[PDB]
């Protein structure tokens, strides 16, 4: 039996501000787009739950999660129902200010990924300054030219254990109407493996597409897939969960 997922990233909303030239919003649209309706959210954390889920949550697919209206609602579910997991938020900051980001620490953030994105500097520049230390320390603080830029499954053409990749052993993303995907570089969903308001995400973990995809991709076999053929993302090929990879 495969290991469960250590990682889950939920599009709680699916738009962002931005239209970074090294991502997929700069050309493309998502083909799902809202919010998430509070009660498939609750699905997600009644499963988790049901799974002692105690790995690495985060709130993003390609949107920016600040934007998300029940961001504080989903951070405080989070919590109360999967209180040992790692909540991670990553954001491009522009609207992190300093009361955000303590809220959300509070309601149960540990960590914050924040880019500065290709663009206008944000005004997180200066809050991330002022920021006492213990704030500071939850601030992962990155500049688009720290990524190591992934064609995100070949869709970005602008973009130049070998082949072998472990996403879909140890990942799982949920769009924002609840489709599970094997990896975070799916953003036209080739790849999607059930839904969580049908299905248990436990059974779709382990279901003959997902145990089968997995072992294929740990293989190094990218070529026998539409989403991976073309991928050039080399960053996870350990079986370990992680807070982020540039
Ligand atoms: C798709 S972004 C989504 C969340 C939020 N909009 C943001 O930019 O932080 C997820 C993470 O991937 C990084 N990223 C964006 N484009 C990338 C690319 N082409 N290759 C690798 N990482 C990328 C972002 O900086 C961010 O840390
Ligand atoms: N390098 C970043 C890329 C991002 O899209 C994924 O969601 C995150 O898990 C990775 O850490
Ligand atoms: S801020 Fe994040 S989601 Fe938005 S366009 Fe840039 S990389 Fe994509
Ligand atoms: S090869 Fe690329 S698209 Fe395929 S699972 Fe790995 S990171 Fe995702």
């Amino acid at each position: 039996m495969d290991k469960l997922f250590s990682m889950i990233e939920v599009e709680v909303n699916s738009q962002c501000n931005r239209t970074c030239w090294y991502c997929p919003n700069s050309v493309s649209k998502r083909k799902e787009t809202g919010e998430m309706d509070p009660a498939l959210y609750k699905t997600l954390m009644e499963q988790l739950s049901s799974l002692d889920f105690a790995g690495r949550i985060s709130f993003h697919f390609y949107g920016e999660p600040l934007l998300c209206k029940n961001l504080d609602l989903f951070v405080g579910m989070t919590t109360e129902y999967i209180p040992r997991a790692r909540p991670i938020i990553y954001t491009n900051g522009d609207f992190l200010t300093e009361k955000r980001l303590q809220t959300l620490t509070e309601l149960g953030i540990q960590k914050f990924i924040v880019t500065q994105h290709a663009g206008a500097k944000h005004k997180f520049r200066g809050v991330y300054d002022q920021l006492a230390g213990a704030d500071k320390e939850k601030v992962v603080y990155l500049d688009h030219s720290d990524l190591v830029l992934s064609n995100r499954g070949g869709i970005l053409d602008n973009i130049p254990a070998n082949m072998s990749c472990m996403v879909p052993s140890n990942l799982a993303v949920v769009t924002v109407l609840g489709n599970v995907l094997p990896c975070f570089e799916d953003f036209n969903q080739k790849m999607v493996m059930g839904n969580i308001g049908e299905q248990h995400i436990s059974d779709i973990w382990h279901n003959d597409k997902f145990t089968s995809f997995r072992k294929m991709l740990k293989e190094g076999h990218r070529g026998k897939s539409d989403l991976c053929k073309n991928c050039n993302n080399v960053s996870v090929q350990t079986e370990e969960q992680y807070d982020y990879v540039l």
